[PDB]
């Protein structure tokens, strides 16, 4: 309702946060800003950055880039299978 910050991450970061909605506004936001090399804090975290970000992703569904999509993929399920048994991994 009253939480704009909520309202445009919902916005371009919609299936993002539909990939793992289990972390918080901040939580979610703060996996993602320091896997981005974030040098803040997430407390400071600006609600620019994150929605830039999640655009360029969005904006690579058609755009001017000649074949250059350029989504920088994690190996998350190296961390996952790595960790296993643990409640959230």
């Amino acid at each position: 309702m009253k939480c704009k910050r909520l309202n445009e991450v919902i916005e371009l970061l919609q299936p993002a946060w539909q990939k793992e909605p289990d972390f918080n506004l901040l939580q979610f936001l703060q996996k993602l800003a320091k896997e981005s090399g974030f040098d803040g804090e997430l407390a400071d975290l600006t609600d620019d950055i994150l929605i830039y970000h999640l655009k360029m992703r969005d904006s690579a569904k058609d755009a001017v880039i000649p074949g250059l999509q350029k989504d920088y993929e994690e190996d998350f399920k190296t961390a996952l299978l790595r960790a296993r048994g643990v409640i959230k991994e």
